[PDB]
């Protein structure tokens, strides 16, 4: 299953600090498989594979995933 996450979205999980500045800085302490995509905003956008995040951030991630955006607007 594909489920990448952005630093700004990690700035809210408990295990991870509340500011992307701490996540990206801590990202070097490990280097979770981050896929870059210089085609969204304009400056190499960093991402994080949810499968690469530990369990404390994963479980917390799926938590704030309740209703993301459109697509499943039909509440499934």
């Amino acid at each position: 299953m594909e489920l990448w996450v952005s630093p700004k979205e990690l700035a809210n999980l408990p295990g991870l600090p509340k500011t992307s500045a701490g996540v990206i800085y801590v990202a070097k302490k490990q280097g979770w498989q981050n896929r870059t995509r210089a085609g969204v905003k304009g400056g190499k956008a960093i991402e994080y594979n949810a499968n690469s995040l530990p369990v404390e951030a994963k479980a917390a991630l799926l938590l704030r995933q309740g209703e993301i955006e459109t697509s499943l607007g039909y509440f499934e």
